[PDB]
Order: C-alpha cells, then sequence, then structure tokens
C-alpha cells in the first residue's frame, strides 16, 4: 500500500484529548478538549481556535446539574450557525458560538435512556447520525464500550426525533455519511475502534438503515483504530487509525485502504477539511495537538457548505 509524508504544520498545543475538529458558517475553528477534568470529575471544554496564533478560547465548558461533560465529536449546522456536538456524558448538544448550550435529549425515541455519543455526520438532507459508544447519559455511572458491545448508534432526524439505528457495537466512533452525485444519502459508514472494522449500511431514507456490512479493514494489531473520518470530494474516505501513526485512505468501494497518510505522531485522533480547500485539521493524543497538511484534492462539503435555498 503506497504511503504518503505529506508535511504536518502545527496549529495549536495542550489540549487534552483534543477532538472533533469543525468549522462553521463564518470559517472559524473549534476544537473540543473531552479529557479535560477537575478533581477527578469530567470537565470537558469546547474551544475556539485562531488560525493565525494558535490561541486557544474555550467558549463552553458544558455540564448538566453538576455533570461535567465529555464532548468529542462536532458538526456544524446549515440552517443556523450553531454546532451540534456529540458528548460522552451528556448525549448530543447543541452550542451555540456565545457559548451557551443546551442538551438535546434524556432519552430516545422509544422512551430508552440516552447513551453518551462520541461523534456524529449530518447528511444533506439534514439528519444527524450520531456513534455512541458510552454507557447512559449523566447521572448514570460512566461507562464505554471498549470491552462489551453496547455501543449504538442514532439519527437525529430534521423533525426532533431521535432514533437508535442499530446498537451492539464495541465502540462505535467516527461516522460518516455517502452521497450520490445529485446530493441524494445512501451510505452510513461507522468506525469500530477496537475490532478495526468500518461498517456500512444503506441509507434508505432519515433513520432508516438496512443491510448491515464489513466495508472496510483497518491495518495494525496496536490497541487503538479507526477513529475520525471524513470524505474527501472524490468521496474517498480518510480515516484516523489512531495507534497506527497513519490516516488510512479507502476508495470510494471500501475493502483494504488504496493509501496511508504517515503523520509525525502515533495516536491521529479526528480530522477535518477547511472548506474549498486541500487543508485537513487533524487532532492526534500523542501530543494533545492539532495540526494541518495539505491533501491530494478538496474535502467534500460538509451540511453547512450547501445551501437550503440554492437552485443548483
Ligand atoms: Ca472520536
Ligand atoms: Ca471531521
Amino acid at each position: 500500500i503506497p504511503v504518503i509524508e505529506p508535511l504536518f504544520t502545527k496549529v495549536t498545543e495542550d489540549i487534552p484529548g483534543a477532538e472533533g475538529p469543525v468549522f462553521d458558517k463564518n470559517g472559524d475553528f473549534y476544537i473540543v478538549a473531552p479529557e479535560v477534568e477537575v478533581n477527578g470529575k469530567p470537565a470537558g471544554e469546547i474551544l475556539r481556535i485562531d488560525l493565525k496564533t494558535g490561541k486557544k478560547t474555550v467558549i463552553c465548558k458544558p455540564e448538566v446539574n453538576g455533570y461535567g461533560g465529555i464532548p468529542a465529536g462536532c458538526q456544524c449546522d446549515r440552517d443556523a450557525n450553531q454546532l451540534f456536538v456529540a458528548d460522552m456524558r451528556l448525549g448530543l448538544l447543541v452550542v451555540q458560538t456565545d457559548g451557551t448550550f443546551e442538551e438535546i435529549a434524556k432519552k430516545d425515541s422509544e422512551g430508552r435512556r440516552m447513551q453518551g455519543c462520541n461523534d456524529c455526520a449530518f447528511d444533506y438532507e439534514g439528519n444527524l447520525w450520531i456513534t455512541a459508544p458510552a454507557g447512559e447519559v449523566a447521572p448514570a455511572d460512566y461507562t464505554r464500550s471498549m470491552q462489551e458491545k453496547f455501543g449504538s448508534i442514532y439519527c437525529f432526524t430534521t423533525d426532533g426525533q431521535m432514533i437508535q439505528v442499530d446498537t451492539a457495537f464495541q465502540f462505535p466512533n467516527g461516522i460518516a455519511v455517502r452521497h450520490m452525485n445529485d446530493g441524494r444519502p445512501y451510505q452510513l459508514i461507522v468506525a469500530e475502534t477496537p475490532t478495526k472494522k468500518l461498517w456500512s449500511y444503506d441509507i434508505k431514507g432519515p433513520a432508516k438503515i438496512e443491510n448491515k456490512k464489513v466495508w472496510g479493514h483497518i491495518p495494525g494489531t496496536h490497541e487503538g483504530g479507526a477513529d475520525g473520518m471524513d470524505f474527501d470530494e472524490d468521496n474517498n474516505l480518510l480515516v484516523a487509525n489512531w495507534g497506527s501513526s497513519h490516516i488510512e485512505v479507502f476508495g470510494p468501494d471500501g475493502g483494504q485502504p488504496k493509501m496511508r497518510i504517515r503523520c509525525p505522531f502515533e495516536k491521529p485522533a479526528n480530522l477535518h477539511f477547511k472548506p474549498q480547500t486541500k487543508t485537513i485539521f487533524v487532532t492526534e493524543h500523542e501530543n494533545n495537538a492539532v495540526w494541518k497538511f495539505e491533501w491530494q484534492r478538496n474535502g467534500k462539503k460538509q451540511y453547512c457548505e450547501t445551501l437550503k435555498f440554492g437552485i443548483f
């Protein structure tokens, strides 16, 4: 498998468990610090990063009734400049740029207790696909599916329903949606970290997924595996292989990576393209920092880059 070694440029440093890199509608950059804790208790943070200086600004430090959050993944909204944040302790959160936030759900559409989330991905229809590797949200005791298969997948629909679409995963992590050239969502990719697998489903409609399949295989026997992911404009899936020192590049049909990207660190966690560019921002847990490098082409437009009233 061909490996490239692009130049990685330092963006910012010292962010415990640096995760969920994301750009909002105004081009501002955000990162979440899930592993920040106070007195042994979760006290996760959501930060804005000044790309010109690397200076960090904590805009939100979510907590619900004394229970601190563990924000781990983000997606920017289209109709409003707000962030949808997967929180390992609080479920799904909607965070405004002013730092205020709201907890989306304590229970799912079936009345079942909500599970802590890790990452999410908006499809072009506005539906949010979320991975939930943690156990029940606070106030319940914190648990995570690294050893046992109790990780679930959710779809937070346009009509405000939090629907569980699948369960029994051993730490569902990264997640992405593949669209047809005309914009129709048709495939969901879900990373299952410890098992070194990438799972796929056919998206038949909002919160409707069928034909679960082992779509891709993540290299290595190291502890870790597929973490964050995103598609480039040609629908190549770039996957952060935590603990392998590489970002795997899968072709449209999956299977084995068709290319690997060597990182100057052992633990790449998550990534995100800068709108209209080939620039990919990467967070890593060896140094707990954020970097950037140039990929071969532009990223696939995120939902926040599309237009609700666009003609084409
Ligand atoms: Ca993750
Ligand atoms: Ca991303």
